[PDB]
């Protein structure tokens, strides 16, 4: 039993992590075959930042200012392309160690892993959520730009976020391994905030679910709401509202556990009104919304 | 900025991971040099469990009835010994994935990386810490035993935990790799229950620390105790003593923080006291001490 924010096995994202330095700026680059992938702002300087021209920017570059290293095996940079905010190096020699690997966008209140790296090093691993903001709470210092998030399902690395900067707020933003941004950010200086966050209703229930399947079931009431009532309640705590997918989403964990989706609904639309009056939910003292159903299922076999 | 758990990546350890099987029993093993290290108990039979006699059983065991599979190659068995609670298997190959590592003990507070395995396969990494009464809050289930912990130290892999039984509260037990189980239990399916679970202390000031780096003051106070009048409130609240060792290790945090160690301590006083007030310090409304000071160092620029 126990239910924890497991991150995936990063083993096949650390041989892909290599370090890119370009003029006086270093960070981190994603070695797939024979292509370094690494945020485009690599080719800036720190006073253009504010308004960067990257297209010039790009062209005035030669493939001798791409320095790749690979642990300190140094990787030759055959040539530089722009993908959209992140820079396609192609070096002469494909990575030995690349995976079954795929690029895919996730979607907001969707989970992946972030293996954090600095100079090209891995130096630790984490579980996030794509907020509804766009945005993730990660831990990211100062070179962990270019640190990459990916899900694993069966031997296949699913790449879906690189990191790219830090909002004032200390959230983070960044793009798929496509380059494009998630969410309103764009990749200059400029006075950018991250929208209001909301709380994902969905990822909640799933992890009421997984308390209730290890025991912890003090929060369970003999009250069904409506999908409306609930929407209702939800708003004014600044909740996502529940959509029938999201209640079909919950089907298999409303039948491992035998709690319909709207009762199980009842008891957060209780707990938030009530809080959680001192006691804990799986060891915590908040609702954890990071946990998507699917995240569930796999901590959670029936 | 931003703090989270975060867990060393697993890319050495998922190497040595393996599947061992013995009857009708597979659990994961450690596969380093030509020596495989799984739980004694895969050698127990079904009825035998409630009160086993190891040595009768390894006795009714022969090389050729040990099952060792790294992924898709079988592996021989050479020899098989029994140290403590841990069955040593000898093997015809050295794994070729053997990292740098050594075999240690920790101490209670010290926290450490999981690698989460079924079949011989990883499957997660989160971070635990062996609580003082010895156990560990995971996230196992059946087919886990064989589950290493570790800590990573540059290049090197410092094993310091194998899984092997879930106690009745849900708390999770294991050996180090020596075989020698930490607190008093012992490898049976019989009535064990943990000692009482004090807080880390220490852990707690390093957490309200990594609290005031990334925004949360509010806990902040202006007056100061000594040790030992912060040590009598502890020990009333099942808090661990403070030792001066504590206070040092904590200095980091403190140069970092401007805050004396001691001033910290007030304001946990303080906190043990009047209670959260409805509050939260990283989006927490309890107390965490599952941070070891070095943890927090870790994701905090010094
Ligand atoms: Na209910």
């Amino acid at each position: 039993s126990g239910f924890r924010k497991m991150a995936f096995p990063s083993g096949k994202v650390e041989g892909c992590m290599v370090q890119v330095t370009c003029g006086t700026t270093t960070l981190n680059g994603l070695w797939l075959d024979d292509v370094v992938y690494c945020p485009r702002h690599v080719i800036c300087t720190s006073e253009d930042m504010l308004n960067p021209n990257y297209e010039d920017l790009l062209i005035r570059k030669s493939n001798h200012n791409f320095l790749v290293q690979a642990g300190n095996v140094q990787l030759r940079v055959i040539g530089h392309s722009m993908q959209n905010c992140v820079l396609k190096l192609k070096v002469d020699t494909a990575n030995p160690k690349t995976p079954k690997y795929k690029f895919v966008r996730i979607q907001p209140g969707q989970t992946f892993s972030v293996l954090a790296c600095y100079n090209g090093s891995p130096s630790g691993v984490y579980q996030c959520a794509m907020r509804p903001n766009f945005t993730i709470k990660g831990s990211f210092l100062n070179g962990s730009c270019g640190s990459v998030g990916f899900n694993i399902d069966y031997d296949c690395v699913s790449f879906c976020y690189m990191h790219h900067m830090e909002l004032p707020t200390g959230v983070h933003a960044g793009t798929d391994l496509e380059g494009n941004f998630y969410g309103p950010f764009v990749d200059r200086q400029t006075a950018q905030a991250a929208g209001t966050d909301t709380t994902i209703t969905v990822n909640v229930l799933a992890w009421l679910y997984a308390a209730v399947i290890n025991g912890d079931r003090w929060f369970l009431n003999r009250f069904t709401t409506t999908l409306n009532d609930f929407n209702l309640v939800a708003m004014k705590y600044n909740y996502e509202p529940l959509t029938q997918d999201h209640v079909d989403i919950l089907g298999p964990l409303s039948a491992q556990t035998g709690i319909a989706v709207l009762d199980m609904c009842a008891s957060l639309k209780e707990l938030l009104q009530n809080g959680m009056n001192g006691r804990t939910i799986l060891g915590s003292a908040l609702l954890e919304d990071e946990f998507t159903p699917f995240d569930v299922v796999r901590q959670c076999p029936h």
